[PDB]
RNA sequence: UGAAGGAC
Protein backbone atom coordinates (compact mmCIF):
# COMPACT_ATOMS: atom_id res chain seq x y z
CA UNK A 1 0.00 0.00 0.00
CA UNK A 2 1.78 3.47 -1.35
CA UNK A 3 4.90 1.91 -0.37
CA UNK A 4 8.17 4.31 0.30
CA UNK A 5 10.45 2.06 1.04
CA UNK A 6 11.87 4.21 4.16
CA UNK A 7 10.75 5.82 7.63
CA UNK A 8 8.13 7.75 7.98
CA UNK A 9 4.02 7.41 8.27
CA UNK A 10 3.31 3.74 7.57
CA UNK A 11 0.06 3.88 5.33
CA UNK A 12 -2.73 4.90 7.47
CA UNK A 13 -1.95 7.76 9.96
CA UNK A 14 -4.35 8.62 13.28
CA UNK A 15 -6.17 10.44 15.35
CA UNK A 16 -7.46 8.83 18.28
CA UNK A 17 -5.34 5.87 19.24
CA UNK A 18 -5.39 3.76 22.44
CA UNK A 19 -2.47 1.15 23.02
CA UNK A 20 -3.17 -2.39 22.84
CA UNK A 21 -1.09 -4.55 25.82
CA UNK A 22 -1.46 -7.69 26.38
CA UNK A 23 -1.40 -9.14 23.05
CA UNK A 24 0.30 -12.47 22.00
CA UNK A 25 3.54 -12.23 20.70
CA UNK A 26 1.61 -13.92 17.28
CA UNK A 27 0.18 -10.44 17.08
CA UNK A 28 0.77 -7.38 14.29
CA UNK A 29 -0.41 -4.30 12.96
CA UNK A 30 -2.43 -5.76 10.43
CA UNK A 31 -4.42 -8.48 12.93
CA UNK A 32 -5.55 -5.43 14.80
CA UNK A 33 -7.52 -4.24 12.50
CA UNK A 34 -8.66 -7.05 11.69
CA UNK A 35 -9.77 -7.48 14.66
CA UNK A 36 -10.47 -4.18 16.11
CA UNK A 37 -12.88 -3.76 13.64
CA UNK A 38 -15.65 -4.98 15.99
CA UNK A 39 -15.74 -1.19 18.03
CA UNK A 40 -15.52 0.60 14.75
CA UNK A 41 -13.90 1.17 11.65
CA UNK A 42 -10.28 0.75 12.66
CA UNK A 43 -7.79 2.10 9.72
CA UNK A 44 -4.52 2.13 11.08
CA UNK A 45 -2.38 0.22 13.93
CA UNK A 46 1.48 -0.52 15.00
CA UNK A 47 3.18 -2.57 16.74
CA UNK A 48 5.93 -3.09 19.04
CA UNK A 49 6.60 -7.27 18.77
CA UNK A 50 6.77 -7.31 22.73
CA UNK A 51 3.30 -7.52 23.86
CA UNK A 52 2.12 -4.09 22.94
CA UNK A 53 1.32 -1.69 20.76
CA UNK A 54 -1.43 1.08 18.95
CA UNK A 55 -4.44 1.35 16.95
CA UNK A 56 -7.02 4.00 15.82
CA UNK A 57 -10.01 4.52 14.34
CA UNK A 58 -11.72 6.77 11.89
CA UNK A 59 -13.69 8.59 14.78
CA UNK A 60 -12.51 8.93 18.40
CA UNK A 61 -15.78 7.87 19.75
CA UNK A 62 -15.39 4.55 18.17
CA UNK A 63 -11.75 4.32 20.01
CA UNK A 64 -13.14 4.93 23.67
CA UNK A 65 -15.34 2.31 22.97
CA UNK A 66 -12.91 -0.46 21.82
CA UNK A 67 -11.40 0.34 25.34
CA UNK A 68 -14.63 -0.26 27.04
CA UNK A 69 -16.25 -3.65 24.94
CA UNK A 70 -13.09 -4.63 23.15
CA UNK A 71 -10.61 -4.37 26.16
CA UNK A 72 -10.83 -7.27 28.70
CA UNK A 73 -12.16 -9.56 25.84
CA UNK A 74 -10.44 -12.56 23.45
CA UNK A 75 -8.16 -11.48 20.69
CA UNK A 76 -6.67 -13.30 17.89
CA UNK A 77 -4.20 -13.88 15.37
CA UNK A 78 -2.65 -15.27 11.80
CA UNK A 79 -0.46 -17.89 13.87
CA UNK A 80 -3.27 -19.91 14.68
CA UNK A 81 -3.98 -18.78 18.75
CA UNK A 82 -5.60 -16.56 20.87
CA UNK A 83 -5.26 -14.66 24.42
CA UNK A 84 -6.70 -11.40 26.04
CA UNK A 85 -5.86 -7.61 25.59
CA UNK A 86 -6.01 -5.31 27.79
CA UNK A 87 -6.56 -1.74 25.72
CA UNK A 88 -5.37 1.36 27.05
CA UNK A 89 -6.66 4.99 25.69
CA UNK A 90 -2.86 5.54 24.52
CA UNK A 91 0.58 6.02 25.76
C1' U B 1 12.58 -2.74 17.52
C1' G B 2 18.57 -1.38 12.05
C1' A B 3 14.09 1.70 9.92
C1' A B 4 7.30 0.01 7.49
C1' G B 5 3.73 -1.33 6.52
C1' G B 6 -1.28 -6.69 4.69
C1' A B 7 3.20 -9.18 6.45
C1' C B 8 1.09 -15.38 6.62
Amino acid sequence: MAPRGRYGPPSRRSENRVVVSGLPPSGSWQDLKDHMREAGDVCYADVYRDGTGVVEFVRKEDMTYAVRKLDNTKFRSHEGETAYIRVKVDG
